[PDB]
């Protein structure tokens, strides 16, 4: 959308209120709103903000600590302008996703959106490279427990691909897809997942920045649609013990000079050296990547040993027990699926680190290990050690320490985000590790 | 419908969401849904999926364990395309029943729908044979027990063919019939059944595959209509002790070269040798057939001795105490009624095994025993032994063991479904056998 | 008490029931009881059991797995014979603490009591050494929350050394002291502790085996006295966040050839080389010792940074921020206080490992570091590193891994207890680490 197209939309729909939206380091969306003043002057005052941005106090935004927090700037990305996706019939209100800039007019180093844009621009400028991601976020719908109102339980008792009445959210999944599709946030399959009250909405395999914006919009929209139905939607990775957690498998590829670089008709499995170097890079840096793609203490309750748990650092052409699975599609569709991520991650940061790790593999021409097709949960600890299969960190603190020692990720995220993320997350881990949990009370009050 | 007819429907109705439906081994319907993209590009993408199919992960579908579960395919049967039968006024959504295929473009051996199609196609190719089934599924409508909200009781106190007000579901039966008829899922008689809250909807005597699709559609639709009325519909075979269970008598016949092969104007009872060989085949294999037509532990609480219980392996022209009853209709309508099946069966598998057993009788020219008109329950054990009247298995495990030793059924179902069904059902039996039931607590807590 | 003294007590008090008590690897007391038969024959049958022991099935005792579990033996220690300490007016019942033996008549390697006896006997035989321990166990008294009956809260709102009515347990502390003192389980100071509902009962500085028996008796007795008052006593180390946890400081010393070996009138601080070598041994092995002295996941919620937390591996003559504090008493009373232990430990195992670590220091003539008087919580991370001050493990798993790599402790505990303890505790850690905690639900359900 061009400035002129936005101004004409504003005039035709009599837009009276505009939201400027951005994201904090933890991936929480944020927005400040302003009235649209009447008259060509108001249209001129809006053009000025749309082209040059608006000032805001970022001192209370998580991860935005720095000099001049009280006069930071929001620079609108007009490609994202639209009616609110979660209130699409209220044409008098609109929003635009923005990048964060400093008072000086330069991208703010602590901006997660600007971070992904930076690494993608560098890849485009240096290698004429494009980066595509197709994520598969899962989530649970919850209702208040009838026996205890203070607690939430899964909204239904349905299962994988189930139909109503066991599946109690076919209209909700349909409605979120309509809300996103209607405004260009392209999505693919939707269905009830394995666990009671669990669901999935797949996203189009697309430009990583568009994908990240689609994911942040989807998270707000599904939560508002759930509330209209008296339910709560959660992206907590493992809300209930004894049932599946929620993951966000990320299909991804890189194209160099307009060609699907991962494809080589004549190579083993039809996977190019570039695809293998990229896979090698993801595997090499996997222990550090998960600090960002699985950034909660609860993320590690899903990343626990099991038949399909994506905790084993290996790749496969069919094995779901590996952290990377390569779909059978070839040609333009050749891509790799990172299965470790969960939907609690900040998509802008998760996509940045996967690209940086894969590109480090390409840059250093890293050799990939042999694929592992044998189910890895079922093999012994000795068989794993013999095959050199390492696991991802067992908890958030272990992942943070791996990230702290990873210079490739530090360069990708930049010092501000890397240090702010480590500081906030070490404090989060400290809060959890000093707490007295219900597990402990149940296990030890009798001693 | 043809590919063009489906595309015209999508364009006219501006269909924005499409469900691809299939069935698992236990007969539970499954579906994944996708948005219909805008304009010509979207019509072309939809044409491709309609003609060539779409990939899905079958790893979480019961009975679908094979190489590359993550990339299996759904191939739409356009003869089944329509608005959702249970949401007929929402024209922006549609569904299509699909066959399950492998990544190689071949029917998946574990697909129950493809299974019935395979046996029917083989019969058509080798003998120019057609197979027709007219099932009579019964079901209960339930309401919460006002004394105990956690329990369900029959929805009314009405009886066989009763009128309102004792019959509290005349509008529900009328509405399910209209929902199915309106979309070509042909149905016939509907009425309140013998037990409180029990009902029946009879299906057109038709091509067995169309019949199975109609039954699978009816089960979802009646459950959604019941919920709209604050009730629950159940196909549990024997939900309440002391009252009738729910059966699914299956009328069936085979026609060879366009002729009603079961009819012979000059033979005894006007029943042809082909009819008698088919009847002999069903009777010979009955103990194994019930493992599929009666696949639940609870199915054997309906298959218990009684005046009208279809547990006696015999046939008759009027006796309701026999497992096979031959209706009086002759000519084109000549057919046999297998009375053992209950609505918990997977119709695709039940129809497959009845045809295979009957065709084994035709192939081997098996002699049928004499019909038994005398009430079998009323006669002594010695009279039954003298007449050679055996009984169907007494419980699910006994039926599974009979199926395991039946090569005719193994060939009909194919190794994948045969072994998967036996494994799943033996685990279901174990769960029941090791449980501590309410009956045991009531009988033994005092000892 | 001699066999004859026990038999005469049995005859005079008409004892009709006798309990044989022992302890499992986790420090949980266990007992089997038998009737005393009438007549000299019954007195003779009792003499036989008192001298030669009785058989029992130890297959269901935690840490007793091995060959012939169903015919293990309990060998009574007549020095421990008495009326039940928690039912002292019921003279017709008595108990005796027993050591665990194998069917062959040799001490069972998995017995915690026999373990402490073994290390103490070896020390006596080789060096004419005696080992004394004076523990200070703290505990909380709990009442049901009025708002939520399913939860427990501190029994009162009193504080350190408080008097009634703020202190609501002066009669309970008095009554436990009377119960123990009356039967020779010597105790010293008793008082309300810092936290609401928290209390302390100090034990006489005595022979380590007598002390361990006194501690196990005290734990059962305070729990029964609490129940008589409608309360619950717990030794959980950190039952409530935001208030002090419960510790069990252990004063200890060794005497060689009847002399207080830790005392040297002419040495710095009047502490002998033997005392310094012992202190050096405790400090060297501290990371592994805490796996046994702090054997619960919750133990590490008390072992967290704080002004007085005993987490810093250092010793001091006055600093409470160090893991070892040396009381000012000299001469016969010269001793060292290990502050890390909590009352969840198995006293027999805790006393065994502290002695073995200290004796390893004496054996190798280990040099002790300089004492640290400066408050260690208040100093920087750099000041600590410069002074070489290490901390104890941050969680149970970290402590288990330290214990697994400690051969001194493995020799002290013996292979059976060392491996059984590691196995049980790694499974306990696994249960905690895969659980979904209330902390996680509170922190992430909103994401
Ligand atoms: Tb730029
Ligand atoms: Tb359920
Ligand atoms: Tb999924
Ligand atoms: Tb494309
Ligand atoms: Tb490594
Ligand atoms: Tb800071
Ligand atoms: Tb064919
Ligand atoms: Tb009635
Ligand atoms: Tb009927
Ligand atoms: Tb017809
Ligand atoms: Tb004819
Ligand atoms: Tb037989
Ligand atoms: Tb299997
Ligand atoms: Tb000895
Ligand atoms: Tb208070
Ligand atoms: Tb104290
Ligand atoms: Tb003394
Ligand atoms: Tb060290
Ligand atoms: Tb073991």
């Amino acid at each position: 959308s061009t400035v002129e197209q936005v101004l004409e939309y504003v005039k035709s729909n009599n837009v009276k209120f505009m939201r400027f939206q951005f994201v904090d380091i933890l991936g929480v969306p944020k927005n400040v709103a302003f009235p649209i003043k009447a008259g060509e002057k108001g249209i001129e005052e809006l053009r000025d903000v749309l082209e040059n941005g608006l000032y805001f106090d970022g001192s209370s935004i998580e991860g935005f600590v720095g000099i001049n927090e009280s006069d930071m700037m929001l620079k609108p990305d007009l490609s994202t302008f639209s009616v609110l996706p979660w209130r699409p019939s209220e044409k008098s209100v609109a929003r635009v996703i923005c990048d964060v800039y400093t008072t000086k007019g330069k991208p703010f180093e602590g901006d997660p959106r600007g971070c992904l844009k930076r690494v993608m621009e560098e890849f485009k400028k240096e290698f004429n490279g494009e980066y595509f991601v197709g994520p598969e976020p899962e989530f649970f719908l919850l209702k208040k427990d009838p026996h205890n109102p203070h607690k939430y339980i899964p909204a239904d008792d349905g299962g994988y691909f189930d139909l109503e009445p066991m599946d109690e959210a076919p209209d909700i999944r349909r409605d979120i897809v309509f809300a996103l599709e209607n405004l260009g946030f392209h999505v693919e399959a939707s269905h009830h997942e394995v666990a009671p009250g669990q669901h999935e909405v797949d996203f189009k395999f697309d430009d990583a920045l568009k994908t990240a914006d689609s994911v942040i919009t989807f998270k707000t929209t599904i939560k508002t649609i759930a509330e209209q139905h008296g339910l709560k939607a959660t992206f907590m990775p493992k809300p209930f013990f004894g049932m599946n957690g929620s993951g966000m498998h990320c299909h991804q590829s890189i194209w160099l000079n307009g060609e699907p670089s991962f494809y080589d008709e004549n190579a083993p499995y039809q996977l190019s050296e570039t695809c293998m170097n990229y896979v090698a890079g993801i595997l090499k840096h996997a222990k550090a990547i998960v600090a960002i793609t699985n950034p909660t203490v609860n993320s590690y309750k899903r990343l626990v040993p099991g038949y399909e748990a994506p905790v084993n650092i290996a790749w496969a052409n069919s094995n779901r027990s590996a952290i990377i699975r390569v779909p059978a599609a070839r040609g333009k569709g050749t891509r790799i699926e990172f299965r470790a991520p969960d939907p609690s991650c900040n998509p802008y940061l998760a996509f940045t680190v996967m690209l940086a790790a894969g590109l480090d593999g390409v840059k250093n021409k890293l050799d990939a290990p042999e694929p592992v097709e044998r189910n890895i949960f079922a093999m012994s600890e000795a068989e794993k050690k013999e095959l050199g299969i390492e696991s991802v960190p067992a908890n958030l603190k272990a992942a943070l320490d791996e990230l702290e020692n990873n210079d490739v990720l530090k360069n990708a995220l930049g010092k501000h985000i890397f240090e702010s993320f480590l500081e906030i997350k070490n404090a989060e881990w400290d809060s959890f590790r000093t707490s007295v949990t219900d597990w402990e009370t149940t296990a030890y009050l009798k001693i």
